[PDB]
């Protein structure tokens, strides 16, 4: 997260740290969300490696014992039918993940509430990106869970030719664009908490930001539409 403050301990725990192994350490390469004590959302492209993977959940500073994290394995992934690897222009780019074993719930664990299915938000609406990746185009991983205020920015200013034009679709939201604050390599997966009826619910996943770098003045960074998925999300639950 470029642009971002260090977040408090309990205030989104429904973050969590994807990671795989490398050598005889695992390493973090995107955040998620829990949906279900054994349910991970996360973006597909975080998922198209075959690669051992872990997630890690109560957790707030990477390198460092917070003494409330959980380990759990990661038993089985489940990319939508239609997401196309060399594609995050084309969507798509969610995957949900069945753990090994069912998470314990208590302050620094809960699960993100999603929205309701078609649910879209108005321009500039109150949102918070979060995670542990770069703080600085080209930079280093960020040690503690760290947040941004990133307002969102409807679809029609988003495809409009001076934004993203036709990279983004509608199934899409797009949130921030001020070349100060942003996602960045790293956050891939977690969530766009946004405040809606007093409560924070979790609208995007997070999926791409500009070639040029992560905090580019009117390049939003840009998020799978998670109202877009409620279906698919609850048929995957329901039969696995
Ligand atoms: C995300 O963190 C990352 N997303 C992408 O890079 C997705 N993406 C783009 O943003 C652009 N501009 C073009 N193509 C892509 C991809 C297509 C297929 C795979 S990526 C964030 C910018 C949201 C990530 F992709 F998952 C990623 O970068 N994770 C790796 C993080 N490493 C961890 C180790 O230290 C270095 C960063
Ligand atoms: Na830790």
């Amino acid at each position: 997260v470029v642009g971002g403050t260090e977040a408090q301990r309990n205030s989104w725990p429904s973050q969590i740290s994807l990671q795989y192994r490398s050598g005889s350490s695992w390493a973090h390469t995107c955040g998620g969300t829990l949906i279900r004590q054994n349910w991970v959302m996360t973006a597909a492209h975080c998922v198209d490696r075959e690669l051992t993977f872990r997630v890690v959940v109560g957790e707030h500073n990477l390198n460092q014992n917070n003494g409330t994290e959980q380990y759990v394995g990661v038993q089985k992934i489940v990319v939508h039918p239609y997401w196309n690897t060399d594609d995050v222009a084309a969507g798509y780019d969610i995957a949900l993940l069945r753990l090994a074993q069912s998470v314990t719930l208590n302050s620094y664990v809960q699960l993100g509430v999603l929205p309701r299915a078609g649910t879209i938000l108005a321009n500039n609406s109150p949102c918070y990106i979060t995670g542990w990746g770069l703080t600085r185009t080209n930079g280093q991983l960020a040690q503690t869970l760290q947040q941004a205020y990133l307002p969102t920015v409807d679809y029609a200013i988003c495809s409009s030719s001076s934004y993203w034009g036709s990279t983004v679709k509608n199934s899409m939201v797009c949130a921030g664009g001020d070349g100060v604050r942003s996602g960045c390599q790293g956050d891939s997966g977690g969530p766009l908490h946004c405040l809606v009826n007093g409560q924070y619910a979790v609208h995007g996943v997070t999926s791409f930001v500009s070639r040029l770098g992560c905090n580019v003045t009117r390049k939003p960074t840009v998020f799978t539409r998670v109202s877009a998925y409620i279906s698919w999300i609850n048929n995957v639950i329901a039969s696995n």
